């Protein structure tokens, strides 16, 4: 009973963890663009702050910038996530993400659907072949609208066709 | 409600009384030459710790025993595993928070953007050392990650950043 501790470290932060717990029936949604974008304009921050806030979901938003003013009551913001461990968490129901390959290979493991946001680099190939077999939708960070992304959210998180496309995935991955 | 895979979590175990070592410069270092991928596998093949490394181009003709392989790794539940000694980074900002959360002091490779400077502040606080991909030898690799498993100061530098 050290102060370190002998036994692995608890998957969530402690208010973390509080905060998922809260959500009950509905789960929450992991949000994260990667360090590239987690800082962004006042107007792309506000269109997505709209979105998040219109879903019944618990949001968790890695995200560093100044408050969005239209935050909803559902999302909060963090320096860093755990996301391997949000992924893997029982209430995740989606996960919306620029698509980098670490994020992608956890999202299959743990079969969680993605609405994906491709910014850069292998990014955009990344989210093709998901979108491909049913597993993602995608949204153009540039032009998207916040109905635009609130729809892409609603349709991944309830019909569950991307959840099963991507359990497909994941139980050939492991 | 398990935070390794099952073999993963295996591996780490059998590092008994040594521990652990995570070893990941991220995404933008998909592959490298033969002739780094033999540096840095020399050099940790050459510590007791066994070297979890995410890494997914040609298996070095240099990697030890000790030292594995994977595509992905689950690098905040590997940090927060009581094994885990270290932590060799490329500097990114969430990793460096992992590290400082869990108490994992570093070495830090870094490479591009931020993370030059990302590493020169953890430096700068006790909490990691800071070699040159391009340059480092695998004397000096394996130096660095001694010196940050075996001088306590860099752990409790880093546990003071915690809080």
């Amino acid at each position: 009973g050290s102060a370190m501790g002998s036994k692995p470290a608890k998957p969530l932060p402690k208010e973390m963890e509080e905060f998922v717990q809260s959500s009950g029936e509905n789960g929450v949604v992991v949000f994260s663009l990667g360090s590239m974008v987690s800082n962004m304009t006042e107007e792309r921050a506000n269109v997505i702050a709209t979105a998040l806030a219109k879903i019944p979901q618990k949001v968790l938003w890695r995200f560093d910038g100044n408050k969005p003013d239209a935050l909803g009551l559902n999302t909060r913001l963090y320096k860093w996530i755990p996301q391997n461990d949000l992924l893997g968490h029982p209430k995740t129901r989606a996960f919306i993400t620029h698509g980098g390959a670490n994020g992608i290979y956890e999202a299959i493991y743990h079969g969680i659907p993605m609405v994906g946001i491709p910014l850069f680099f292998d990014q955009p190939d990344n989210i093709a072949h998901m979108k491909a077999k049913g597993a993602a939708v995608r949204v153009d960070f540039n032009t998207m609208s916040s109905t635009d992304l609130l729809n892409a959210l609603k349709t991944v998180i309830n019909d569950p066709s991307y959840k099963e496309n991507i359990m497909k995935l994941s139980r050939i991955q492991h």
